[PDB]
């Protein structure tokens, strides 16, 4: 997530 490799990870 702090990659934002998953969109639905908060704030991607």
């Amino acid at each position: 997530c702090e990659l934002c490799c998953n969109p639905l990870c908060a704030g991607c």
